[PDB]
C-alpha cells in the first residue's frame, strides 16, 4: 500500500561535474508540500541497472520511481509499465510506450551548437558523444548531423573518446589532438565534465581557447566560464528537472494520464 | 524502521559533490538492510526542523547531520532524545557522539606553510561564517601557521566561503587593482576559489607569479582549470562511508567515543 516513498534511482558512475544534488534538491523542494519522502537507491554499473527497479516491485518499496540514462527500448520502463509501478523518466524512450517524462533537447543543443561555431567563422566542427546505447547519444548525433549540413561545414571525425571516457585520458586525447597536423577548429560537448579535460589538454599544447579554436558546451551548473570565459556555454538547469521530474511523478500516483506529463526543456545560452 | 536520515541544507556551494558523499554513505548501506532517505532544509531558520520532525515521527532509526555547530542544539536534542546520530564536523560541548571531520585546523596550518615555502609574506584567508565549528578550526590553523612561519595575515573580512561567487570574483579583482594585496590566500573552498581566481585573472594577475593560492577541494578539479593551485583534497566519498560506518555501529550500540575520526589534509598530485 502506501508507503510515501519516492524512490530516486541512481546510476553510482556519474561524471564530475553532474551537480546530481541539485537534482535531488529540484525534487525535494517539491515533495515538501507532500507527505512523501525521497529514498535515494544506487545500483553500481550496467550489469546491475535492472537489480534496483526489480528489488522495488519485489519489495513494494516505493509508490512511484525516478530513473534516468534512458534508452530507446529501455527494459526498466517496459518492466515498470507491464507491473504498474507509477515511474517517470529523466530522459525519453521510443518504444512506444507513453510515460511521464522531462528531457532536455540535446538535439537542438548540438545543432545550435554547430551553428554557433558556424557564425566564430569555424569550419571543421568534431563532437564528444555519450555511449551509444542511451538516446540522448542519437539526439545529440542527429542534431549535429543535421547542423553540419544546415551550415555549411564539415565533421572532423572523432571516434576515440566519449563523455563517459576517464577524464586523464580526455586530457591526453585533446593534447594530442592538437599537435596533429590534421586538427579541427571547433568542438561540440555533451558534457562539461569532459569539456574541462580537454580543454586543459588544448591548453598544454599551447593552444588559445577562442583563438586557435571555439568550444560548444553543455554545463549541468554555471561553472565553466569562471574557469574559460570563452567557451560558449549552454545551460542545462539541473534542478528544474528535478523539480520536473518530482511534478510528472506526483501526478502520474494520483492518475493522470502519462501523456500530459511530458515536457522537454530547450538549451538557453549563458549569460556568461 | 530501517531508515537512515541524511538531513542536508539545500544551502550548500557549487563545488560540493554532494552526491559522492551520499554514493559513500549508500555503499555502506549495500551491506545492510537500510534505506537513505535524503531530508532538506532550506536555511539556518529551519535547522531544528527536520530533527524535530524524523523523532516527533519516528521515521529513523539513525540521522546523519553537519554543518556542526561548537555548541549545537541537533546534537543536545538528538543526545537527550536518544537517537542514534553521527556527525559530519565536531561539536565542543562536553557531549561524545560518532563523528567524522576533516582536519580544518592541520589543512589551513600546511596551507600557510606551503606559502611560506613558495616565499609568500602576505597571507590572507576566506573562512567559513563563524558559527560553524570548522571556521575556528581553520582561523586557528592560519593564526598558528602565520606565527610559526614568519610571515604576516593580509586582513579580510569583506567575505566568506558562503558569499555569492559574482560578489567573490568582483571582490577579487577589485583586491588586486588595489595598491595593498596579498601575495599569498588561504581558501576554504573549491567553489569560492574558482571565483576568486577569476576575478584576479580580470586583473591581469598570473596564478603563481603575482600571487599563490591554496586551497581545498572535495574532489580533483581546480587543476584541470588552474595547474598552479596549490591543492588539498577532502575526501568527500571516504567521509560518507565513514559517516554510514560509524551510525551502523553506533545503532547496534557501540560507544561513540570509539566512532570517531578524522581525516588528514593530503596534497593533490596534480598540484605544484
Ligand atoms: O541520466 C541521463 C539522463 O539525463 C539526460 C538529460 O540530458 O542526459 C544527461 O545525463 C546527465 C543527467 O543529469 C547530465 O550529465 C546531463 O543532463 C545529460 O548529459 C537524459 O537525456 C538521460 O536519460
Ligand atoms: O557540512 C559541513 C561539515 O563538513 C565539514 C568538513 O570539513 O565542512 C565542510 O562543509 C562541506 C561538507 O561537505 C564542504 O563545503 C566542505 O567539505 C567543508 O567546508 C565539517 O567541518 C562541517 O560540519
Amino acid at each position: 500500500g502506501k508507503t510515501n516513498v519516492i524512490a530516486l534511482v541512481l546510476s553510482v558512475d556519474e561524471e564530475l561535474m553532474g551537480f546530481t544534488s541539485q537534482m535531488v534538491f529540484g525534487i525535494t523542494e517539491v515533495l515538501a508540500t507532500t507527505q512523501y519522502h525521497l529514498v535515494v537507491t544506487p545500483h553500481t554499473h550496467a550489469k546491475d541497472s535492472m537489480v534496483p527497479i526489480r528489488y522495488i516491485l519485489e519489495t513494494g518499496s516505493a509508490d512511484g520511481v525516478i530513473i534516468s540514462k534512458i534508452e530507446p527500448n529501455d527494459p526498466r520502463v517496459r518492466f515498470m509499465t507491464e507491473r504498474k509501478m507509477p515511474f517517470v523518466t529523466h530522459g525519453r524512450s521510443d518504444m512506444g510506450i507513453e510515460h511521464a517524462y522531462h528531457d532536455f533537447d540535446n538535439e537542438a543543443y548540438a545543432y545550435e551548437a554547430v551553428e554557433r561555431l558556424a557564425q566564430c567563422g569555424r569550419k571543421r566542427i568534431a563532437i564528444i558523444v555519450p555511449p551509444s546505447r542511451f538516446a540522448f547519444h542519437d539526439h545529440a548525433r542527429k542534431g549535429f548531423t543535421r547542423g553540419i549540413r544546415d551550415f555549411g561545414v564539415s565533421e572532423f571525425p572523432l571516434d576515440a573518446i566519449t563523455i563517459e571516457t576517464p577524464l586523464d585520458k580526455i586530457r591526453d586525447f585533446g593534447k594530442r589532438l592538437m599537435q596533429s597536423d590534421d586538427r579541427p577548429d571547433g568542438i561540440v560537448s555533451i558534457s562539461g565534465s569532459s569539456t574541462i579535460a580537454l580543454v586543459a589538454g588544448f591548453e598544454a599544447a599551447g593552444v588559445r581557447i577562442g583563438k586557435d579554436i571555439d568550444i560548444v558546451s553543455k554545463q549541468s551548473a554555471e561553472f565553466l566560464n569562471w574557469i574559460q570565459p570563452q567557451i560558449h556555454t549552454v545551460n542545462e538547469d539541473i534542478k528544474l528537472a528535478g523539480r520536473e521530474l518530482a511534478k510528472a511523478l506526483l501526478a502520474r500516483i494520483n492518475g493522470a494520464p502519462p501523456e500530459t506529463l511530458q515536457s522537454v526543456s530547450r538549451p538557453v545560452w549563458s549569460s556568461m
